[PDB]
């Protein structure tokens, strides 16, 4: 439990300890205060008397500078627990999600991965400071107010503290109820979302059929449902407070009325009872929060516990031993029969796809199976289930994911860029082995030159989000120029539009003529350049080997781009 | 604004003063209570032994259920107006939401409209509500307080009344400062969600090319921009509160160096100035809340602004006159020239596309160009942007959109499927016309579909976001039978996957025939059996009219297509 987010704290204690006594200075500080309150009606007012009324002024603004102080000391140094915990646990869990596997990206779980980074550690830190923030203030504040008592007047005090446990366990109770119909109620408002997103989504349906009408009377009947839960929502919330607070008042009337009724409970004065009599209410927020703590403290650590199932997660199972600086050897598939994770119908069953150095393969992309899947087996996306994938005689499984990644460079429109400059996403983890010169080849040679050669500013611009928002036509000379700054054996190209280019066409077969004039290459084809150009054209797909030829042998049988 | 508003909660006022009464009341007896603290202190435990004290426990316990009942009555009677004017809110958008043109829904906004229906509904009446719980309850202790002050003790009470104002301003200023800090921060926010979203999504390109460590090492640095960003915005708010205390806590010295002078005492005595200080106190939370106000009434109200922007905002423009019962005319496209809203490029140039009565015209969606848009045209879910459209000799807008939308039906692999029963998903705002025996006569001619017949329960089963789930193979034959339930003239025919399933794809054919038997029909298709069986085949894309001929002139003017 606590125990495993412990070590996390634990070079923290420094901040943390300070924090404690700077509350339970807190606590003393509106104790103490109301210990000023029997002198001044006793030894003042009642007895008259100026030495305490002179006193007391000044000794307020001390107490109240330190109640000011202390708070402000124990905010901002809390937040060196909640503010340097929030940064590490978000930092391992960044670390721990870059080398998980695609798998868990491949919609295992959507964009809320953001979230859990992001809302949920910081709710974590939030809600765990909040159940030590209150367990040392207000633990302190009871335990400060009831020694106040014994010293003042424990006759009241003996009476208090077995009156404690009733008045401590009904706000319990009902505050048990009260989240047992939160928890209840959670259905109905899962439901409205439901039915509210769904007719925004289906829009267009909704529209085509004679009227919404039908459609707005069925929304009726969702709000009036969702108004009456809205009813019962503050039904059942604003009536533990007012129970909570007329049992608190009936334990504050059964003091009260332990007056001098008793002609020998006669030592309370005016300043002795006034004292415990505000004292009486000054308990209100303590003796809550010490009950309504637990709500909070476990569901903080019910949202720790949800980023130690995203952190437990397997990172990629990487045992490789090898390295490669140059994949001379081909590159072969071998029965590779495979399932994505979470699909029953095989998108690709034995294949013997095989790619000779220096040459290309062109895969032509109507189908929409067994496209992303042949491409995403040669950088271990995905691993293959049951199969064999060579390169350089031995197996793919035998290299580290450190050194295979950079055997294989994808180039596609559609292609994630940095919030970096020009000059560092081209050479994303390269700036260390590759120079400005470099760049600038890589530049020239890749045909970036609309964009970005002409100006003197030369290599840096800000080009990535918050930037110039690249196009499209050199988003995808610069995901080129990213392969063609070498260590790139081989490549897999999408041309996934294959659509209108300013001579961006022209630009991809001079890269073509590059980059595979001795390198290899596997591409998916959507273009005539593609089918025309292009030594062994494989329009293997469907999950089904059925051809393999060059552009005489395009066609086993008659069939797609076989004139 | 909330003159625009307040004609909502205009029927409601019934509820609205009622809450009102009820926390008025409720500050009179928080007022009363302390007020009772005089007599307490000067006749009971003080001076005079003992003829209050007797029932001064009871009155308690019984101005105590007062408070109890006055404030569950004002959150009940508060909620019937948060939940009359929320509920309303979201009928009223709905309303004005189904009737609002695709051009919204597609670019000009995006799924988050649910949340513009449920949380900025919610915020503006939990917040305006907010703005009437917070004044007339702490505007109402403030004055019931001001009064107890000066028939209590009115020679001291002015200097609470000159000195107020300073108080009254230190609040404002700090909460200003407070909350301009606050908005800046909010850059730094997006900024870091921006970075862990943006690098997160481009797994793809951040692992295939090495850069782990790196990563990294740029994510660390933006957690400490976040980290110390989180210090500063904690001390801007933790600055706050402690010194408005301690002026708070001058103003207390003010009042007991005041309370020393011979000219005050002997009209004030113990209890006297018991309640008269314990009010001091008493006035913390309304005087800070009644400044902060303004932070949450001008917030809900602006929030109310946003959804009056989406709510004054235009219907389609319905500007017709027209029923039609049968289309039987031809339906014809005339130099139409269309642009999305959003986009320079035009996705439709002109065409002189005609689709005869009888005859069936099919198209090919591998180039994915002026697919949709001229599907989007027939049903008027995007306006024309200028040509002719012909609908029996007469123009588009001649005819209404309730009396049109019936004349087109459309037919998509994927569509939309209403939460509700099979009878009314086939004859969604149908079932007035057309009874069960015409639901199971198309269920029998809908032959492909065996889940809803010789189980008796679908005629009115579930197969919506609840109950049974429908895999796509049948949310087709579905969609068949919703088209084939009379009424159609006019066929949009999408076929988002060119895959088949046994007796489905013949299944569609054969609706697609006797819809052809009268009727018409514009198809999209990457299957070729349609266009091999089409009376009229076409391959118009990239906007400009280019094909009109049978199969004996299939693609003609293409160029190298050439079947
Ligand atoms: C013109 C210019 C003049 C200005 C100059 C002024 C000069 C003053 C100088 C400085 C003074 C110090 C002020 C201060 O600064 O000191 C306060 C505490 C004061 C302690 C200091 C002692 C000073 C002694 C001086 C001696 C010097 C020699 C700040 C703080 O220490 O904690 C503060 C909070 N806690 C309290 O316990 C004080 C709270 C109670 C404490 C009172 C102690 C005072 C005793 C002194 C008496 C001596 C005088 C002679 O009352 C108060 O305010 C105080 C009002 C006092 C009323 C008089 C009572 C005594 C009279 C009779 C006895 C003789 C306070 O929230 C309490 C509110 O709850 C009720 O309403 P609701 O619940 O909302 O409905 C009260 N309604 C009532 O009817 C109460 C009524 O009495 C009930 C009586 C019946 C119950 C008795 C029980 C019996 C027990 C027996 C069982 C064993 C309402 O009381 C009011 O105003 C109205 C007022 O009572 C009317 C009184 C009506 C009835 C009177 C009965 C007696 C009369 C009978 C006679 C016959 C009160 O406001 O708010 C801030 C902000 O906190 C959050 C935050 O954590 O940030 C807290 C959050 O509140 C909650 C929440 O609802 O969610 C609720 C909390 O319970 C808690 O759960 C926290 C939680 O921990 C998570 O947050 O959350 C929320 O408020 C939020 C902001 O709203 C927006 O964010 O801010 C906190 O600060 P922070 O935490 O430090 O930041």
């Amino acid at each position: 439990t606590f125990r495993r987010l412990w070590p996390t704290i634990a070079p923290f204690k420094a901040g943390l300890i300070v924090a404690g006594v700077a509350l339970i200075l807190n606590a003393a500080s509106d104790t103490f205060m109301l210990s000023l309150l029997k002198p001044l009606l006793d030894d003042g007012f009642g007895k008259t008397d100026r030495s305490v009324l002179v006193w007391m002024p000044l000794v307020v603004i001390g107490l109240m500078i330190l109640r000011g102080i202390t708070s402000y000391v124990s905010s901002y140094c809390i937040s060196w627990v909640s503010g340097k915990v929030v940064m590490t646990m978000r930092r391992r869990l960044f670390g721990h999600m870059m080398g998980m596997p695609v798998s868990f990206f491949d919609k295992q779980s959507t964009g809320t991965l953001l979230s859990r980074i992001t809302y949920d550690s910081e709710q974590v830190a939030s809600s765990s400071s909040g159940a030590l923030i209150t367990v040392v203030r207000e633990g302190a504040s009871i335990i400060g107010l009831f020694i106040m008592m014994f010293y003042y007047s424990w006759q009241l005090s003996i009476i208090l503290i077995v009156l404690a446990p009733i008045v401590s366990i009904a706000i319990r109770v009902v505050s048990k109820r009260f989240r047992n119909i939160s928890k209840n109620m959670q259905n109905t408002m899962g439901q409205v979302t439901t039915s509210a997103e769904q007719m925004l989504k289906g829009h267009k349906e909704v529209l085509i059929f004679g009227g919404q009408e039908v459609e707005t009377k069925r929304f009726d009947k969702v709000s009036n449902r969702m108004r009456l839960q809205g009813m019962k929502m503050v039904s059942a919330s604003s009536i533990s407070d007012p129970i909570i607070q007329l049992i608190a008042s009936l334990a504050l009337a059964f003091v009260l009325y332990a007056a001098s009724f008793p002609s020998v409970m006669d030592s309370l004065t005016a300043g002795t009872i006034t004292v415990v009599f505000s004292s009486m209410i000054a308990l209100m927020r303590p003796l809550k929060s010490l009950t309504n703590v637990n709500a909070q403290f476990q569901r903080g650590m019910a949202a720790c516990q949800t980023l130690f199932t995203i952190l437990d997660s397997e990172q990629e199972k990487d045992e490789g031993k090898r390295v490669i600086e140059r994949a001379t050897g081909d590159v072969e598939f071998r029965n590779v029969t495979f399932t994505y994770p979470g699909r029953d119908v095989p998108a690709l069953r034995n294949i013997n796809l095989k790619i000779p150095a220096g040459k290309t393969v062109a895969l032509v992309g109507r189908s929409g199976s067994g496209k992303s899947t042949i491409a995403s087996l040669i950088t271990r996306f995905y691993d293959i289930d049951e199969g064999e994938i060579l390169m350089d005689g031995h197996d793919l499984r035998e290299y580290t994911l450190a050194s295979l990644r950079n055997q294989v460079a994808l180039v596609s429109q559609n292609v994630h860029l940095f919030n970096d400059t020009v000059a560092n996403n081209i050479a994303y983890a390269r700036t260390e082995q590759y120079s400005r010169e470099q760049i600038e080849e890589a530049a020239r040679m890749a045909y970036a030159m609309d964009f970005i050669n002409k100006m003197d500013n030369g290599l840096d611009t800000v080009i990535g989000e918050n930037g110039v928002l690249l196009s499209g036509g050199q988003r995808q000379r610069i995901a080129i120029a990213r392969a063609l700054l070498r260590d790139s054996p081989i490549l897999i190209l999408d041309e996934a539009t294959s659509a209108l280019d300013t001579e961006s066409e022209r630009a991809i077969q001079a890269a073509l003529d590059e980059l595979q004039k001795n390198r290899t290459s596997l591409v998916i084809a959507h273009r005539l350049s593609t089918i025309e150009k292009a030594d062994e054209i494989v329009v293997v797909e469907d999950g089904v080997i059925v051809e393999r030829g060059t552009h005489n042998d395009l066609l086993e049988h008659r069939g797609v781009y076989a004139q």
